[PDB]
């Protein structure tokens, strides 16, 4: 099932400037940062709350390291703004299936890495009312 | 203090159709509907979890009652997608002025009414790296 927003990936030129912008603005502080050379992003994660199913909600900022990327090619097109949104659940394998056999395009036949270990799919926006939708379970097992 | 994320904005052209296809595939279910004529939107609020300031975080779809509003003129020019994000407050007046005093536009003077009696204010996407942000208080004061 899925039991949380898991985060906002916000797409950014200047991950440096847009964490200043969110910390300077809202006093929102980095959890993490990192870089996914596989998804072609350096990203920081801001946790804003806890959730009722033992997990937290994030901003996740996104600046590309390549232009040739899925952040690099949107935010050519679109500009800086929302990319994608994140939905926590404790079985991502087992909802990705489900929604597969829904007729929902799943862009990875196992999930991937993503933040702090966490394992990741996505759902082509084209299927989903034109929202990237990602499905994520986080790494530690979370107690509700 | 901005304390969680309240909600994702996204708009959508068959406001019926879209929460069908959010019940259909997550088993999210419509916790609310209404007519927000000021705004020109139709919505639906689907509840994901609830949040550690004692609030909830939930999906506000979003269909326009009119060509003539922010939402008819968004869809016009992007197509379906996320409109904005929402985070929640305590104190929504407090935290716009503090926000207007670091130079981001702060689209009302006085907070106006958003979804179930909240009060809503709107920061300018523009002054936000992209993301039309808003901030909101919940009618019914909340026990973290
Ligand atoms: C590390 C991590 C992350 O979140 S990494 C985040 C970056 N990674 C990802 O986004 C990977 C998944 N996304 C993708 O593989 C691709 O971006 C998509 C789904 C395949 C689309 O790639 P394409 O190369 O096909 O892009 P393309 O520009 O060709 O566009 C194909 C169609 O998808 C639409 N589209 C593309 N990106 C979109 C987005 N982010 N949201 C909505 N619509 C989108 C686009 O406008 C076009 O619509 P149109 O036909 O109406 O014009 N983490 O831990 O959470
Ligand atoms: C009831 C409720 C709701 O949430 S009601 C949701 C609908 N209401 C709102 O969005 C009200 C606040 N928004 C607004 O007043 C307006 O949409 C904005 C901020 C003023 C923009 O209105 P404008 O008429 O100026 O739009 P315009 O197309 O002229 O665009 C002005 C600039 O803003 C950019 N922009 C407009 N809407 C945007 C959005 N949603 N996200 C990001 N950028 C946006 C746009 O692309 C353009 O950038 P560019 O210069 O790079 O081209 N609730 O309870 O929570
Ligand atoms: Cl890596
Ligand atoms: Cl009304
Ligand atoms: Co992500
Ligand atoms: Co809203
Ligand atoms: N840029
Ligand atoms: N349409």
């Amino acid at each position: 099932s899925l039991t949380r927003i898991d985060h906002i990936g916000i797409a950014c030129h200047d991950l440096d400037a847009t964490v200043e912008f969110y910390r300077a603005t809202y006093g929102f502080e980095v959890f993490h940062t990192e870089v996914n050379e596989e998804q072609g992003v350096r990203l920081a994660m801001l946790k804003i709350n806890d959730t009722s199913d033992g997990g937290a909600s994030y901003l996740q900022l996104l600046e590309p390291t390549r232009e040739d990327s899925a952040v690099g090619k949107w935010l050519a097109k679109n500009g800086e703004g929302v990319h994608h949104i994140a939905f926590g659940t404790a079985d991502v394998d087992a909802d990705a299936a489900d929604i597969r056999d829904k007729g929902v395009r799943v862009l990875y036949d196992e999930p991937r890495r993503g933040s702090m270990g966490s394992r990741i799919t996505f759902l082509h926006p084209k299927d989903c009312h034109g929202v990237l939708t990602e499905l994520v379970t986080s790494a530690a097992v979370e107690s509700p």
